[PDB]
């Protein structure tokens, strides 16, 4: 039956709006970690950027340019992986708006298949009523109606040569000597009771 | 549109359901009284004095 995949095959698609769902969440998680190292390496770079700006002061410059060289091996990976989170922030954004449009896309359908299913029950339905009246439609096109009355045709008519009907010969005088057996006898009425 | 033209057809078969039943009872009616007549004028020809292997 068609009308029966429209419900499995949406049923298979709610399994991804939630594992498409789980991967959005990894790669918010992959971000936040590589958030994560960039703080922790500009606190040490930090803490040796403070430990300079304790050494540099007082007269000690060369101390500080140790520190500073020191410094400069932190400084290199800070930049590195800061770019990559401003590069990693275009991925999480970008997939989450195809998360957000699918997921509209989705309900929409699942609207439109309680209207082409009520539909098609509707027709189905509407068709065989005119189909079981067609079968006693009265349209003398084997209908059972139909059948019916001539069948009652045949019992009256069988029924006539069982039991002739009257002659037209003796029909006339019925009525014409009734006339004056109603008329004779009323005649002597109307001679006798006048 | 298309739920009022659907209650369109609801309303115009049911309409039509039940004149459909009201002519059965005509229709058995006259059969059953047709059945019937039949074999009082039969079984009145069998006594019918006919001198058609009439019991009388």
């Amino acid at each position: 039956a068609p009308e029966d995949l429209l419900e499995r095959l949406l049923g298979e698609m709610e399994l991804e709006l939630i594992e498409l769902r789980r991967a959005l969440a990894q790669t918010i998680a992959t971000f936040k970690s590589t958030e994560r190292q960039r703080d922790a390496q500009q606190l040490i770079a930090q803490r040796w950027y403070e430990k300079a700006q304790a050494a540099l002061d007082r007269g000690n410059e060369q101390l500080a340019r140790e520190a500073l060289g020191q410094r400069q091996s932190y400084q290199s990976h800070t930049e590195a992986l800061g770019k990559s989170l401003g590069e990693q922030r275009a991925l999480v954004e970008q997939v989450r708006g195809q998360l957000q449009k699918l997921e509209r896309k989705y309900l929409e359908l699942k609207s439109q298949k309680n209207l082409y299913l009520a539909r098609l029950k509707s027709a189905i339905a509407a068709q065989k009523i005119e189909e079981i009246a067609g079968n006693l439609d009265n349209a003398s096109a084997s209908s059972l109606f139909e059948r019916i009355e001539t069948k009652i045709l045949e019992l009256e008519a069988e029924r006539e040569l069982l039991n002739p009907p009257p002659s037209p010969l003796d029909k006339k005088f019925e009525q014409w000597e009734e006339q004056q057996a109603v008329e004779a006898t009323l005649a002597a009425m109307k001679a006798r009771r006048s």
